[PDB]
Parts: C-alpha cells; sequence; structure tokens
DNA sequence: TGGTTTGTTTACCTTG
DNA sequence: CAAGGTAAACAAACCA
C-alpha cells in the first residue's frame, strides 16, 4: 500500500531510464536492459528464466516503443539489435 | 527450416 | 479522462 507496484514506486519507463543512465555510454540493447532488470531490481532477481520473464519483458519492449523519451538507434554490427537511449529532446 | 527475438501497435483493466 | 501495467496480434530479422 506504500508502493505502487511490487518492485517499488518506479514505473517501467523509470526503470528503463535508470538502466540506460547506469551505462557509461548511456545506451543499451534490449537484452542488456533485461540483464540490468534481473541484476538490479530485487523483485526480478528470480523472474529471469524463460518461464516467468515473458510478461515483464513484453512490458519492457512495449514501453520502449510507446514512449518518445526513448529512441532507437541503428546497430548494424551485422545481426545486432538496436541501441536504446534517452531522447535528447526529452519525453 | 522452423522456432526465437526484437519491435510496433492496439486493446483491456484498474487507479486516482 | 489520463496513466500504467498487462496481454496479445503481427511481422521482420535472427539464429539454432
Ligand atoms: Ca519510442
Ligand atoms: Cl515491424
Amino acid at each position: 500500500s506504500s508502493r505502487r507496484n511490487a518492485w517499488g514506486n518506479l514505473s517501467y519507463a523509470d526503470l528503463i531510464t535508470k538502466a540506460i543512465e547506469s551505462s557509461a555510454e548511456k545506451r543499451l540493447t534490449l537484452s542488456q536492459i533485461y540483464e540490468w532488470m534481473v541484476k538490479s531490481v530485487p523483485y526480478f532477481k528470480d523472474k529471469g528464466d524463460s518461464n516467468s520473464s515473458a510478461g515483464w519483458k513484453n512490458s519492457i519492449r512495449h514501453n520502449l516503443s510507446l514512449h518518445s523519451k526513448f529512441i532507437r538507434v541503428q546497430n548494424e554490427g551485422t545481426g545486432k539489435s538496436s541501441w536504446w537511449m534517452l531522447n535528447p529532446e526529452g519525453g
């Protein structure tokens, strides 16, 4: 009752923002964001396997695409997925 | 090849 | 209504 969600008061977008800001280069691929969640948010420490992360990972992809505060940056690297970063121009 | 990952959207509930 | 969390439909790109 003192916390919006199980993991705390931060929204998914806030958590993504934190993960990104935590990197020296201020950019992370989707899987690095997943990694950061499982290593940094107590609540997800265990929800990391295949059968249990399906849902929150869906929520993360959803948040990345929906909010303009996050921009997708091309990574050819042949087969590598996009770098996700905070929109310079704000949300 | 066929299953998985990454991304984009739209929909559905619940709160405030 | 708006915001968020959660589901899900779809498809291009990957990859075992
Ligand atoms: Ca976006
Ligand atoms: Cl697409």
